[PDB]
C-alpha cells in the first residue's frame, strides 16, 4: 500500500504545517502536526478540558464505531518549546492519503498547555520518530508509521515541505519527479528515539565550504534551524546589524536586509537553504527588527534540522531494518 497526502503551512511565515487525518467510523478529519521530533500521535478531543479548546476540531470517541478505549493506558509528554498535554488512549482507523491503518492509539487529550490552545489550526499531532520514544503508559504504543510498514509497499515516508506554499508527505514510495538530481543517503543512529545523523559541514552564502561533522535530528516538528553557536555567529556575521538578543530570545536582523543563504553537508552533496527561508519577520507587529530562522542550539542538548532546512530538500525517512536518511535539492 501507499498513502499521499498534501501539508499545508499554518501562517505566512511557514510556522508549521498541518495535514489532514482521518480517525474513526464514519471518519473524522483532523488537522495533524507530523512531527519527526516526536512519537505520540494525540488530538484535541471530546475529553479535552473545555476552556482548553479555542477553534480546533475535536476526536469524538464515542461517535466512532470503531473507537475502543485503551482500558488503564495514559499519556504525557513535553516538548522542547515548553509545551506540553497529556490524557488517555483510544484505539481507532487513522488514515492518512488513503493509507489506512487499523488499530491505531489515538491519545486522547484531556489537557493540553496554553501554546496549543492559542493555536487554533492544529487538531494535534502525529509523532513519525522512533517508537521507543512513545510515552503511553503502562504498555507503550507504535506510531502511525511503525503500525503501517509492513503494508508499505517500501518501508519509507517521505516529507516534501513547502516554502510558503504547500507540500507532501508520501508513504511507501518515492516519487522521483519530486526531486532533481540524486538523493543521497546518509547514517541514522536511533540510541536517542530520533532521526539523529550527522551533516558534513557548511557554507554560509557564496563563502567557501567548512568540512566539519554537526550532529542533529532532521525533525519536522520544529520550525527553525538550531545549530552549534560557533555555525550561527558565522552566518549572523554576514548581515549587517545582526545580534543576538536576549530579550527577544535569538539572533534579530534588520528586516531591511537581504539575507544570504546557508548550505549544510548531506556526505559530498549540499542542500542550500536560500536566504529567504530564514527570514521569520517582525518580532512584534510594526517592528522593523526581524527574527532569524537559523538559531543556536546551544540550550537545547541537540542540533536540529527544522523546517527551515527541511524545505530546502526532498527528504527520506528510510525505515529498513538499519534507518537511513536521504536528501535530494529540489
Amino acid at each position: 500500500s501507499t498513502g499521499s497526502a498534501t501539508t499545508t503551512p499554518i501562517d505566512s511565515l511557514d510556522d508549521a504545517y498541518i495535514t489532514p487525518v482521518q480517525i474513526g467510523t464514519p471518519a473524522q478529519t483532523l488537522n495533524l502536526d507530523f512531527d519527526t521530533g516526536s512519537s505520540d500521535l494525540w488530538v484535541f478531543s471530546s475529553e479535552t478540558t473545555a476552556s482548553e479548546v479555542d477553534g480546533q476540531t475535536i476526536y469524538t470517541p464515542s461517535k466512532s464505531t470503531t473507537a475502543k478505549l485503551l482500558s488503564g493506558a495514559t499519556w504525557s509528554i513535553s516538548y522542547g518549546d515548553g509545551s506540553s498535554s497529556s490524557g488517555d488512549v483510544y484505539t481507532d482507523t487513522v488514515s492518512v492519503g488513503g493509507l489506512t491503518v487499523t488499530g491505531q492509539a489515538v491519545e486522547s487529550a484531556k489537557k493540553v498547555s496554553s501554546s496549543f490552545t492559542e493555536d487554533s489550526t492544529i487538531d494535534g499531532l502525529l509523532g513519525l520518530a522512533f517508537s521507543t520514544l512513545n510515552t503511553v503508559s503502562p504498555t507503550q504504543q507504535k506510531t502511525f508509521f511503525d503500525n503501517a510498514k509492513a503494508s508499505l509497499d517500501s518501508p519509507v515516508f517521505t516529507a516534501d515541505l513547502g516554502y510558503h506554499a504547500p507540500g507532501t508527505y508520501n508513504f511507501g514510495f518515492i516519487d522521483t519527479t519530486a526531486y532533481t538530481g540524486s538523493i543521497t543517503y546518509t547514517a541514522v543512529s536511533t540510541k536517542q528515539g530520533f532521526w539523529e545523523w550527522t551533516s558534513t559541514g557548511y557554507a554560509v552564502g557564496s563563502g567557501t565550504f567548512k568540512s566539519t561533522s554537526i550532529d542533529g535530528i532532521a525533525d519536522t516538528g520544529t520550525t527553525l534551524l538550531y545549530l552549534p553557536a560557533t555555525v550561527v555567529s558565522a552566518y549572523w556575521a554576514q548581515v549587517s546589524g545582526a545580534k543576538s538578543s536576549s530579550s527577544v530570545g535569538g539572533y534579530v536582523f534588520p528586516c531591511s536586509a537581504t539575507l544570504p543563504s546557508f548550505t549544510f553537508g548531506v556526505g559530498s552533496a549540499r542542500i542550500v537553504i536560500p536566504g529567504d527561508y530564514i527570514d521569520f519577520g517582525p518580532i512584534s507587529t510594526g517592528s522593523s527588527s526581524c527574527f532569524g530562522g537559523i538559531q543556536s542550539s546551544a540550550g537545547i542538548g541537540i542540533n536540529i534540522f527544522g523546517d527551515v532546512a527541511l524545505k530546502a530538500a526532498f527528504v527520506v525517512f528510510n525505515g529498513a531494518t538499519t534507518p537511513t536518511l536521504g536528501f535530494a535539492s529540489k
